[PDB]
């Protein structure tokens, strides 16, 4: 058919576009540490703002009383109430709550943002049960996650720098998020001081390393993409004041901002970025995060309707909204394996809202959800390879004795939840390890675990009371 044709001519550019060979991830691994350096003395045009986050000590275990925390949140919020024991009894009692953002108020105003997590905050902790006990007196304290980059300036203090992943508030950019959220409290009758604020990055890395002593780094990947890990603070020109007693401190990358003339990208992708919320920012985050990869999906198969006519000779009107086509959809399409495509095809009634469509379309459908998850996979791998080249853990001891035994917390309903992209994300890092260095690194779930990380920094820095 002339119409097979013209549609080969589109997933082969598709391929041609898409394509990560491991050679060219070791030379994005390369430079996301070329980045990493430029970010780190303050370079200016630096896409990694490389954030100094003022972490110098993570969870020890010996964390004791009650905290709450506050974790947001691109899609959802929750709010965290822990009893630390120490030691060893640990945490004792633990509670929480999950509500999801309403759409408007990723794109209002910061008064109704604050407003609405600061009201849950109060009828959650008014509901406060015997199992946690707070001295006489005493001021209830709180960890605060904002999962969006901010310029640090304090352990409890920092300016917005810009909203991302589907946010856009006016009237932040250069305010004191602790402040927002502190007047908000206010204005709900409630008592609480935000004693830590923390990126979700650098949370989960602390409730990582809370329970697992080796956690070296932790990688986000859902609605968007980040990662933070442990650096050594005399590695950091940029620094200006003393120097930590521990010689650390955690950096959050914002490594969704990465941009190299290595990135594998398209004309599907300026188009996405073009009609983005955030224009020509998160480059590297918009190949690999769940909020744009159904999207990516989304324009591949409206080329290949209006050029080959896949769907019909009439291109189906829910197809042309954007969107329309979100990441879960993608992967449940992805996921099957009856013969004749029942539960992809079941899928695509409902999103392009068409009566049926071929067995042929739906096998095409299938190979771009393959070539979409598979560039964002083995991409986020090659990040994760630059982290740990940046913390020379690539290569194994030379002496040829010991060892060593790094982890990384993923975090994110992306990796949580996208079986194939998991899986692929996880036999690339291998791959660009060697055989002898990836039977040295461990990939742990740790999944929402900037809500306890942010509860127990939020207690290393107490008050007291
Ligand atoms: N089944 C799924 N398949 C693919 N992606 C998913 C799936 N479920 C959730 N996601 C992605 O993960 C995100 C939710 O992850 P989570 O970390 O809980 O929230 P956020 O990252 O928005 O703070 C969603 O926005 C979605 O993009
Ligand atoms: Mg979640």
């Amino acid at each position: 058919e002339e119409r097979r044709r013209r549609a080969a001519a589109v997933i082969e550019e598709v391929e041609q576009r898409f394509s990560t060979p491991t050679a060219l991830l070791r030379g994005i691994a390369d430079a996301m540490v070329e980045e990493m350096e430029r970010g780190l003395r303050a370079d200016p045009h630096a896409p990694l703002k490389m954030l100094i986050s003022y972490v110098d000590n993570l969870p020890t275990g010996d964390e004791h009383g009650l905290f709450y925390a506050l974790d947001l949140g691109g899609t959802n919020f929750r709010v965290i109430r822990v009893q630390l024991g120490g030691r060893e009894k640990r945490v004792v009692s633990q509670q929480y709550e999950e509500v999801a953002i309403p759409p408007h108020l990723m794109v209002g105003t910061s008064m109704e943002l604050f407003d609405f997590i600061a009201a849950e905050l109060e009828s959650f902790v008014k509901t406060e049960g015997e199992d946690f006990h707070l001295p006489e007196g005493r001021q209830r304290e709180l960890g605060f996650t904002f999962s969006f980059p901010v310029h640090q300036t304090s352990i409890s203090s920092g300016t917005l720098i810009k909203w991302t992943k589907g946010f856009s508030i006016n009237g932040t950019v250069g305010e004191d998020v602790v402040a927002e959220l502190s007047r908000a409290m206010e204005r709900q009758g409630l008592d609480m001081k935000v004693t830590a604020l923390v990126n979700d990055t650098v949370g989960t890395l602390a409730g990582g390393r809370y329970v697992d002593n080796d956690v070296a780094a932790a990688v986000i990947l859902g609605t968007g993409t980040n990662a933070a890990y442990v650096e050594h603070a005399n590695a950091i020109p940029k620094w200006t004041g003393l120097l930590p007693r521990s010689g650390n401190m955690v950096i959050n990358m914002e490594w969704g901002n990465f941009k190299s003339e290595r990135l594998p990208r398209s004309d599907y992708d300026n188009a996405l970025d073009f009609e983005s919320l955030n224009p020509g920012e998160q480059i590297y985050e918009k190949m690999i995060s769940g909020m744009y990869l159904g999207e990516i999906v989304r324009r591949i198969l409206l080329k290949l309707a209006h050029d080959a006519s896949l769907f019909g000779d009439v291109v189906p009107t829910k197809l042309e909204q954007r969107f329309i086509l979100r990441t879960p959809d993608m992967s449940a399409m992805h996921h099957d394996t009856s013969h004749d495509l029942k539960h992809l095809g079941a899928k695509l009634k409902d999103i392009l809202g068409v009566a049926d469509t071929s067995l042929e379309a739906r096998y095409i459908t299938l190979h771009v959800c393959d070539l979409v998850a598979e560039r964002g996979a083995r991409l986020a791998a090659a990040g994760i390879y630059g982290i740990l080249k940046k913390l020379g853990r690539d290569r194994v001891p030379s002496d040829g004795s010991q060892k060593q035994r790094t982890v990384i917390a993923l975090d994110g309903g992306l990796y949580e939840h996208y079986k194939k992209f998991r899986t692929c994300l996880e036999a690339t890092l291998a791959d660009l390890l060697g055989e002898e260095a990836a039977s040295s690194v461990v990939v742990k779930l740790a999944n929402d675990g900037s809500g306890i990380g942010a509860a127990l920094l939020a207690a290393s820095h107490s008050q007291y009371a």
